[PDB]
């Protein structure tokens, strides 16, 4: 089954899916990065404006609820939900699983009024879910309809009409019309996390980071490629970026000269052009331009590590193997 995504500002992925019976329907992001899913609570007070401006998820109208109420709290990295747990069932695609997912209570303005999604689907491990939920693929992988056991993203880049897909997400294979060439595989460097090795970073014409190699999180629910403070500012130093509140910018008339960035992974180099991480919004030299590249220091067990979020997945299509614990990479189309 593959799920249409809509891309909002080549910044977030979400598609639909359905939850509870009638049907109750919510725009979510398909995130490699966590393992559970949530969607805000009509139970969530009004006076977190969030909650005003997304859809809620009413139990006293669903039928098939089952009711269970352990609390719970997510931590992402530029954020926090919390709430309680919740089952019903959701329909992803046209695949109908019974779900327990988190009700949101507390949605932070900042940054969920940013939102264009109203939740969260996790395609992580069991191993990282927290309160220990069943996360959702592994409960579609137990009804045995799935060809693979494997999911697939397709993040398209952006576009002022609505004619092209945002993107596509595929549960038990990869579809062949959005990528070209052939896969090439890194295993997991433990299962559990879609965490690979990575061997170096380098930009331009001279591998200056990573050396020695270092960690890779390929996460589609990330908005940029990240890296720790460190590795950030060098790799920025590099470049004659400007170091911002949250981002890093760069006189917009030098943006398409930015050197190649490129990533080593199971041997094969996988380059980014300037076109591919800067957000080329003008070509004046009286303008920031922002990059695609931001830095975050990913807290332990995950990391540190590096995480290759939708800046690098709009270049390449990624099939996530469940069966084998390894991640596919291959040129999209
Ligand atoms: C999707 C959940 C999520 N998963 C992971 N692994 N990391 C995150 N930083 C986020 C996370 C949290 C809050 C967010 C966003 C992401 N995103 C990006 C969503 N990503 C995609 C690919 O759509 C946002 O835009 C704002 C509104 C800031 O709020
Ligand atoms: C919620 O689900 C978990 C999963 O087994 C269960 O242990 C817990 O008792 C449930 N909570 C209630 C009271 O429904």
């Amino acid at each position: 089954s593959s799920v249409i995504l809509t891309n909002y500002m080549d910044t977030q992925y979400y598609g639909e899916i359905g939850i509870g019976t009638p049907p109750q329907t919510f725009k979510v992001v398909f995130d490699t990065g966590s393992s559970n899913v949530w969607v805000p609570s009509s139970k969530c007070s009004r006076l977190y404006t969030a909650c005003v401006y997304h859809k809620l998820f009413d139990a006293s109208d669903s039928s098939s609820y089952k009711h269970n109420g352990t609390e719970l709290t997510l931590r992402y990295s530029t954020g926090t939900v919390s709430g309680f747990l919740s089952q019903d069932i959701i329909t992803v695609g046209g695949i109908t699983v019974t779900q327990m997912f988190g009700e949101v209570t507390e949605m932070p303005a900042l940054p969920f009024m940013l939102a264009e999604f109203d939740g969260v689907v996790g395609m992580g491990f069991i191993e990282q879910a927290i309160g220990r939920v069943t996360p959702i693929f592994d409960n579609i992988i137990s009804q045995g309809v799935l060809k693979e056991d494997v999911f697939s993203f397709y993040y398209n880049r952006d576009s002022e009409n609505s004619q092209s897909l945002g993107g596509q997400i595929v549960l038990g294979g990869s579809d062949p019309q959005h990528y070209e060439g052939n896969f090439h595989y890194i295993n997991l460097i433990k299962t559990g996390v879609w965490q690979i090795q990575m061997k170096g970073v380098s930009v331009g014409s001279s591998t200056l980071l990573c050396e020695d190699g270092c960690l890779a999180l390929v996460d589609t629910g990330a908005s940029y490629i990240s890296g720790s403070t460190s590795s950030i500012e060098k790799l920025m130093e590099a470049l004659g970026a400007k170091k911002r509140l949250f981002d890093y910018v760069v006189k917009c008339n030098e943006g398409p000269t930015l050197p190649d960035i490129s990533f080593h992974l199971g041997g094969k180099e996988y380059t980014l052009t300037s076109a591919d991480y800067v957000f080329q919004e003008s070509y004046s030299s009286k303008k920031l331009c922002t990059l695609a590249i931001h830095a975050m220091d990913i807290p332990p067990p995950t990391g540190p590590t590096w995480a290759l979020g939708a800046t690098f997945i709009r270049k390449f299509y990624t099939e996530f193997d469940r069966r084998n614990n390894r991640i596919g990479f291959a040129l999209a189309r």
